[PDB]
């Protein structure tokens, strides 16, 4: 409790933990192989996020980075989380639309570049260079958002109506929430330092819970996750 | 030789090295694509374990973690090994029974959470919190063991008799040997410190060789790894 | 500019950056799913290499390792690059010949062992032991080259002529360029220290650009990357 951001970390932990348990319970019983894929991916996302929120809460996922003449507290565990959870979120979207394997590789690959360069920016000791990594990461993000809107063209023809409507809602959720992440980082403790760490942590907790648990609720309540069957 | 556990590390290295070479030689010649998968996975497991045993032997895979007021020697390389070898062992089991892809994702994902939280517990400097990570890791392990017993139901109907009988033996080996790992960690150098590092290393070497080389011998001697063919 | 090797790092960065943009532009428009796979993989390789060249250029990807009584500047970011880019290059080759999944696992697995042991050797503080890791890594490399020449036998029968001819050229490029890497490391700053870091960096930049951008140009200009279609 010695760090004012503790409360949001605690709340993040709880909410990811409850979402994990809810999805685990919800997917008990499902037999449809397509649904099984979506439950697995979607349950793992908040399970991973639970562990990394806990790690931040306990202090393990925090480090001090010198830059601007100071020791800046940097929560590195967020990158360990997103390294796995963001390709998993993309896979859910990808599977929904039956994406080509080349498209899934491009998405997962650009996403790893996004998170890996954000991690490098987060740990960089030359203040100005932190923003170069931020720009490159942001370019990888723009690429991903591009592909999510303009890369699933040949799939329109043969998309069930429910699949298309759940994909569009999840795609919109994804595009609005993920785009806030470079902005928060840029104004927050990792960037310009205009928004204090405690508010930054609040923002990230609200975005993370929405993009993971919120996203998963929408998905796992849709019939789009089942094969079409009599 | 300055650390009494050196001998078990040396023996571990040798045994993983010999098992690797045996499996490499044994799979030379195989053409059946299904068998090829099982040889690959099964040869990589002890090859990876060889490198990480060597790293412990040479001192590279050892670190000192402060906790309980002391510098505790923690072999971190075990987590680098298991991070890859335990999903590979699970994949062998998964492929045997033709598991659904959602099931394989759940297994590999829970296994990464098991090893990643064990690594966090192993490196945590607040003694009491080490056991929180141990509990979470152990919960992920229980999940995996659950899935291995109750998640391959729809597959019974259409399982060749030899596949079912090799899977059950390998599943039993897996469940008994993997369950010892949280116990050894808990009583050993990473946990309560009741069993000294040198005996802890002996235990881990005996379990690892059995679960990897022992497991692989059973598997690679079965006809369950070949497609059914005239 | 304080390190004489800066210029090759800068040039490496530029060339990987331009190759990335060229391949991105070149693959815009492609619809053939098989081609899409090859573009994705092949565009990601220099994109990843761009980020890690930049990281070396900026100083983030450099560390000092004590050995031989000295602080040796070791560029660790090369291993972060190759950890992903070399399995991706192998996948391009693998997909060309429609390799069995067991073969792809063996290749990707041996490649991870190659890079992971090279990383361990690069960071090892006992000078003599660095070369043990070099030998093990080199053995994994020889295995890969073996598989690339003698592991795609059953595939000859049913290989389009263009696929076979592009695969052979790319396989030859791969075998000559990758084999230089253990030699450069062995004589360079990570090994015997016979070739200074600045020339070592030049060598690695010339090899990397050739094996990634050079390789990708050959591939992406071939018709072997398209499904056979009327
Ligand atoms: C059996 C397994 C699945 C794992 C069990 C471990 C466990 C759920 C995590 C412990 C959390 C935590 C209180 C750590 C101790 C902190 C001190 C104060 C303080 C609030 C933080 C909480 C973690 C919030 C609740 C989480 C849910 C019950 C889910
Ligand atoms: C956390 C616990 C509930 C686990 C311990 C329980 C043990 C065994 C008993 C539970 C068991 C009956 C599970 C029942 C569900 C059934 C199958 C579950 O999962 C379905 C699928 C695909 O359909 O993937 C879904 C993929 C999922 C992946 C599993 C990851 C989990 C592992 C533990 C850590 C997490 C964090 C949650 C903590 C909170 C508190
Ligand atoms: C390594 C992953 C690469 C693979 C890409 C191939 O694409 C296939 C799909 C589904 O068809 O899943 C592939 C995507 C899946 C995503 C789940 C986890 C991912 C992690 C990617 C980066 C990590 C790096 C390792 C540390
Ligand atoms: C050509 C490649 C496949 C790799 C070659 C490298 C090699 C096999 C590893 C060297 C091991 C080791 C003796 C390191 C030096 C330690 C000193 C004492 C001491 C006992 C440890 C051993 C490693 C045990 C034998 C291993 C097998 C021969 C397999
Ligand atoms: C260690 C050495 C024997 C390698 C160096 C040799 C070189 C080339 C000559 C050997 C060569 C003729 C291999 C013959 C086998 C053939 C195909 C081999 O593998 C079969 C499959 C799928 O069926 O995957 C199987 C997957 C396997 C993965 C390969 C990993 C290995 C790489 C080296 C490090 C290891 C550690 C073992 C050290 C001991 C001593
Ligand atoms: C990344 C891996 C995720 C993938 C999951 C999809 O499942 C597919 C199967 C077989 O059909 O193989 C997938 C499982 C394979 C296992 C081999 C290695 C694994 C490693 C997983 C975690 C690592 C994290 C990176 C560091
Ligand atoms: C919008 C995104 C795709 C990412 C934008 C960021 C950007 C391309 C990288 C900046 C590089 C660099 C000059 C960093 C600053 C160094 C100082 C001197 C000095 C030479 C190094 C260069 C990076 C070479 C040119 C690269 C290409 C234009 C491609
Ligand atoms: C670097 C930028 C051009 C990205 C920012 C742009 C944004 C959106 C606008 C560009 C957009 C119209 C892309 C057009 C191409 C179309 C589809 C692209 O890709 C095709 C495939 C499979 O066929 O995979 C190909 C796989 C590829 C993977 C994407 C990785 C990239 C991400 C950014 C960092 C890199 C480094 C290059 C820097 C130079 C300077
Ligand atoms: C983890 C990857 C394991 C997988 C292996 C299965 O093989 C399937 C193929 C194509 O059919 O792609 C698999 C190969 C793909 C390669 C792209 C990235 C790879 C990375 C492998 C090691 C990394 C370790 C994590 C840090
Ligand atoms: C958020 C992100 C940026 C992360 C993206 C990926 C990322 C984790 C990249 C990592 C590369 C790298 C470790 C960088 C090192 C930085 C540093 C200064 C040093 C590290 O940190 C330390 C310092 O003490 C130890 O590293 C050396 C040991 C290794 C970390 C582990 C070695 C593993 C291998 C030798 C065994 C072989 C593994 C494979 C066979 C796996 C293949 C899968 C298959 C079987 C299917
Ligand atoms: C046993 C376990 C817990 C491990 C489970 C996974 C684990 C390795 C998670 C790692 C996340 C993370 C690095 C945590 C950092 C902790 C620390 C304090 C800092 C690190 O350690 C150091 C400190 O000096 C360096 O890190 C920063 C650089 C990176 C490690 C590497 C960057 C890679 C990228 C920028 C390039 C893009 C890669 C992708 C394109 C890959 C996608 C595959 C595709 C092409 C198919
Ligand atoms: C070039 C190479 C050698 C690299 C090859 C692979 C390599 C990166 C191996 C890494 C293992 C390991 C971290 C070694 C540690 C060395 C060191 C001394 C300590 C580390 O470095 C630091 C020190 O401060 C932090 O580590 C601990 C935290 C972890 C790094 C991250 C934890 C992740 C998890 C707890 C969450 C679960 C993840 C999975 C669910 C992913 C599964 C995918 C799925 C969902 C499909
Ligand atoms: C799991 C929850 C979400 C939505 C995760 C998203 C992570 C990103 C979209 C990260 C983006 C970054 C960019 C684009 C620029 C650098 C800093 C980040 C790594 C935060
Ligand atoms: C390769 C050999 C085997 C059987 C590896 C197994 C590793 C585990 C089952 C690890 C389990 C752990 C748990 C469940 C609790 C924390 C400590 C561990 C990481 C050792
Ligand atoms: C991306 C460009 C290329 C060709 C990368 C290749 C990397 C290798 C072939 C690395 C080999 C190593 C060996 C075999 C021995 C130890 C040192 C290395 C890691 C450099």
């Amino acid at each position: 409790t010695g760090r004012p951001e503790w409360i949001w970390l605690a709340l993040g932990t709880a909410l990811m933990g409850l979402g994990t348990l809810y999805f685990l319970v919800k997917g008990m019983g499902v037999s449809d192989p397509d649904a099984k894929k979506f439950y697995a991916i979607t349950t793992l996302v908040p399970a991973i996020a639970f562990t990394m929120y806990l790690s931040m809460l306990l202090g393990y996922g925090l480090t001090m980075v010198p830059f601007g003449g100071e020791q800046n507290p940097i929560y590195w565990a967020r990158y360990a989380d997103w390294l796995f959870t963001t390709p998993l979120l993309l896979l859910d979207l990808a599977l929904l639309v039956d994406a080509d394997q080349g498209t899934i590789l491009a998405l997962v690959g650009a996403d790893g570049i996004m998170i890996g360069t954000g991690l490098v920016g987060a740990l960089t000791k030359v203040y100005s260079y932190r923003f170069v990594w931020w720009a490159i990461s942001t370019a990888a993000m723009l690429y991903i958002l591009y592909v999510l809107f303009f890369g699933f063209t040949s799939k329109a023809e043969s998309m069930r109506p429910e699949v298309a409507s759940t994909f569009k809602v999840l795609r919109n959720v994804t595009v609005v929430l993920w785009s806030a992440y470079p902005v928060v980082w840029l104004i927050g403790s990792e960037g310009a330092g205009i928004v204090p760490l405690n508010i930054e942590t609040l923002l990230f907790m609200v975005l993370d819970v929405s993009a993971k648990v919120g996203f998963g609720l929408i998905l796992l309540r849709s019939r789009a996750i089942f094969g079409e069957a009599e």
